[PDB]
């Protein structure tokens, strides 16, 4: 019924499914963060599977340096996901 | 398939649902935002429709002053909600205290 609030549980699940792995079950460390990335974004890494490609994304997610990626931070990553799609949704820049 | 990947494509697609019908294309203005929250996320303000819990939303959520949500303010709320999910995922706070 509510399509959105439904999206929202998904991003909330997901999160958990491999937060839980390892260590912190809150965070998602390199290894976790590596296997949502390529099992539930292909799309945004694409064909940059590479450890310098993870490396960066890390630093980039990882606000509060604390090596991790907790739920804000990763909310924040999703954001930023959802900003660029918005940016191609007319079909042009 | 990547839920993922479709739940953020819902995500975007929601926004401009409502927020094409006036105006600016790219914001949600009150009367857009009214009928997002109230239609896409009920459990949201749940019985409080009233113009004053919209004006306190709006204030809330419209960061850089300009009397309406952009993309990004969006994101934030959305944002906000999947945190206050997050707290409840168990079916208790089990990250309390
Ligand atoms: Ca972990
Ligand atoms: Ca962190
Ligand atoms: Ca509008
Ligand atoms: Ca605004």
């Amino acid at each position: 019924a509510c399509p959105l609030e439904k999206a929202l549980d998904v991003m909330v699940s997901t999160f958990h499914k491999y937060s839980g792995k390892e260590g912190d079950k809150f965070k998602l460390n390199k290894s976790e963060l590596k296997e949502l990335l390529t099992r539930e974004l292909p799309s945004f890494l694409g064909k940059r599977t590479d450890e310098a490609a993870f490396q960066k994304l890390m630093s980039n997610l990882d606000s509060n340096r604390d090596n991790e990626v907790d739920f804000q931070e990763y909310c924040v990553f999703l954001s930023c996901i959802a900003m660029m799609c918005n940016e191609f949704f007319e079909g042009f820049p």
